[PDB]
């Protein structure tokens, strides 16, 4: 089957992928992403249409230096019931992602 690219995450379902970073500019490769589990049809299409925002975003961090790749550390992003985490992991060569659903608060909700 289908290896994991992304970020470490034990969130289900989710969307990983490992972005090819050069300089502050960011690639993104299919074959180099993937998804765990079933996104729910309005979480999929969430999901689509704010993917280049997040792209730009993490740039902008490459750009700004909040992603540094010689650093291990972990930024965090949202978007329309969406959780996006990123961090370069200190690969000096890539910017690894999980996209998720925003988990609910069970007890609270
Ligand atoms: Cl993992
Ligand atoms: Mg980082």
């Amino acid at each position: 089957d289908r290896p994991w690219w992304g970020l470490p995450c034990t969130v289900t379902p989710c969307f990983g992928a490992r972005l090819v970073q050069e300089g502050n500019r960011l690639h993104y490769l299919a074959d180099r992403a993937g998804i765990r589990g079933l996104f729910s049809d309005a979480d999929a299409y969430h999901l689509d249409q704010a993917f280049p925002l997040l792209m730009k975003q993490l740039e902008l961090m490459l750009t700004s230096g909040e992603l540094n790749p010689r650093h291990q550390h972990t930024v965090t992003l949202y978007a329309k019931g969406l959780t996006c985490k990123a961090d370069t992991l200190s690969s000096c060569d890539y910017v690894y992602l999980a996209v998720y659903p925003t988990p609910e608060m069970k007890n609270l909700e």
